């Protein structure tokens, strides 16, 4: 009753499902949820690309994985309480039957994985202590020796210009440096640091934020002085949205919306 | 400089999988050049086939079937733009010069488009109509709340703790979540003030790791309320770690090493 | 001279009959960049790409050189290593009337690394251009440690072992699973009896027709006298026999026997 | 038959893939049923967890989380459909046993599909209309032939040789070396003058002369003693015989150089 094989569902996700996960479920979620909940995973996975948004019942579903509706609900909601699942549901019109709307979400990343107190030790508990081992190291690469190791990285500013013209397995999220140099704050904090809009107001992604917008726009700060001090509110509101916006059409004002294009130096 | 007698390492903390190849190739190559996708694919190769181990400069000149100077060239916009980082190791005793080359995955889409610098370029680069393919490809439909209802069961929902003996595509971060009716927090914030412990002390990140620690170690919210303040920064904060570690040692002393197990409900 | 066949206003699509998986991004990268050079992988990875991100669509030359960020000459002078190579095959539509050109850029898949190794001329151009170090340790990564058949034997159950029919209401390669079944499903002592009866020459009847009669028979329940019976209706007068053929008379000899309802698989 | 603290290895000479994933989902699954899925999963899991290693089925029961049986007869429907080959190491002293599994990766679509059994069950299996958007899924537009002709260049014609200091399928890549590149009949005249079948070199044999003849610059006439070299009296021709002629004629005449493969 929670549950009728004419009911209807489509499998969405707003991200994608990798092969770094498939291990992951395989060798880490499957000792939690079981056997059975894996192909209830792995299949949706499959109708995510087999239907674009398209909808379908839920005999499909009994069709393609040769099981009976109560084992594939019960299997679902493990799915749902380790967090691989959200599952919405339509407002109901009128006498029934139900639209379900299955949101798949990607497993943690191993790191992510062993750093979660419960998970990591249940875990521990269903695979045994040898194996536990194992599985950690297996979601491990050898650790960086900064000690021996100095970084000489160049940064962004180093290679490009712009110009105008006519320890475990984690994902590192890739963050160029745009140095420093490139702008400067105590000269922008000059005729501006006295209107009582504070070092304290502006935050440190703000500070790196307009630091952005100078280099690609080609601003020296006297003139974005009067682009922030032009989109703040008196309530003291720094918003990214409409500073972005202040300095395109900034841009617009010479350049005529050329955009700028990246050069090496 | 860089000469081709020279030694590198290859390593990363992360792995590398298909949707980065293709953002990588249609995101990123734009910006660096094809010369530069070539490097940044040979390194990665590297990687797997170097396991953690050394080589001279003249490996990737052969593999490549190119010269030194075009490598050190399309390397340094590789570290410009954020997909590598670059150690040196200190020179003993005379010569050669010792490097690790660290990759870094791209970021992901969402984050590429919202990057305030790189969405400008491609779409000079790119070309108005070009930039909207890119930016729908890597785009999947956004979920309409206005009618949609969210009936996914939690964690404590379909699991119970139990003793034993001896619009753009993203990266999910996928939590689980444990309902707040699996500890009491009224009475232990009713107890707890008295000792000039705030409630603004306990930060989401703080009030989750109780409940999880309350969860998994089948802990008293009175018994809580005195591992809270053990640790509990003068500072008037709190360190997560060092909590955790604390029922850790607590759960053993009353239980005696006996370990939790994660079953159906 | 890339002019004289390919300007920046002809048009291409991306097609392929096939997929491209991790494992060719490797061999790729490692095996066949040596010998074609880094810019000829770049051009075949943007080609990949492109055959995700144009959906069957038709697109100019300028994005190609857009994405890469190259001129024609140099993506014109890639393409032709990755066509000799045998990793791209292009295809030109009949022209009309006179301009612009509209190019088929077909993608194949790399080699398997056994049909690499096992190449005469690819695996020693590699070791030349790789040096001979570098080459074992290739080799070495896309092998796989042995099977000895000496102190291990095989156990495994055929198709005709777990299941039954019923009406209804060394180198990486590519083995593709092949599924057996136990010749013992059909009667051939007693079927090549009739034919030989008939003058049929028992070498009439191939690996690949018996393979598919047993396919039949066990599908279909079939009985020896009545695929004689297909087996002489779709004969040649070569005595060639074409299994589409027979494929057909059999589904058709099963729609009359049981009226249409299809054959359900289930255990044993 | 099978008992917990028999021990096993899991191995492949293959590698499962992205697209094979999908085809075990999409179309085995529905005649295996999920859970077998599950254990082929797991079995690929372990294949990369286990590096050459041996466990006890304990491992198995744990991952999984289920027990023996259900695993047994799972199993047999892996062996049963092609997916999985097991192996049994002869038993000494007594118990337990050891077992080699073997993973064999999925069928391609279009071999799936053109499959006599595996489509028409799992067409009964998924309904006609879910049979065909699966159909779909797995197809690719042809290349219309009349539309289009082939501009494809060949390795001779882009490369040389030179001594120095529809459904998805695999169309394995074969490169094209367009045999002008080599005289055959040159080759064959005084070949059938020495009495040697032209039925002797067969499509294995002349692809590989025609490959050994541009690899190494192997005239005819020299490639006909070299082939009368390696000729058995049964008229077999082994190519890795051969192969090794080739390669000492080569380093006979050029010095040990070895070629060098080089723009046109």
């Amino acid at each position: 009753k929670e549950l009728i094989a004419v009911d209807r569902y489509t499998v969405q996700s707003r991200g994608v499902l990798q092969e770094v996960d498939r291990k992951v479920l395989t060798l880490l979620y499957q000792p939690l949820i079981g056997c059975r909940a894996l192909a209830l995973y792995m299949t949706l996975w499959g109708e995510l690309e087999l239907l674009d948004g398209q909808e379908a019942t839920h005999h499909r579903l009994m069709a393609l994985m040769q099981c009976g509706l109560p084992d594939i609900y019960s299997e679902r909601l493990k799915l749902e309480g380790i967090g691989l699942l959200d599952t919405y549901v339509h407002a109901k019109e009128a006498d029934e039957p139900k639209l379900f709307l299955y949101e798949l979400r990607p497993p943690l990343a191993p790191d992510q994985f062993f750093r979660d107190e419960m998970l990591s030790v249940f875990l521990r508990r269903q695979v045994g202590r040898h194996l536990f081992i194992q599985l950690s190291n297996f979601f491990a690469r050898p650790s960086i020796d900064e000690t021996k190791f100095t970084q000489v990285t160049r940064s962004f500013s180093d290679v490009f210009s712009a110009v105008p013209a006519e320890d475990h397995i984690r994902r590192d999220e890739a963050s160029y440096v745009l140095d420093d140099g490139v702008f400067d704050f105590e000269l922008f904090f000059a005729g501006l640091s006295k209107q009582l809009v504070p070092r304290r107001a502006v935050t440190a992604k703000v500070k790196e934020a307009i630091k952005k917008l100078a280099f690609l726009y080609g601003i020296p700060p006297l003139e974005m002085q009067k682009l922030v001090l032009g989109v703040i509110d008196p309530a003291y509101h720094i918003d990214i949205d409409a500073l972005r916006r202040a300095a395109r059409e900034w841009y617009e004002l010479e350049h005529g919306g050329v955009e700028p294009r990246l050069v090496e130096r």
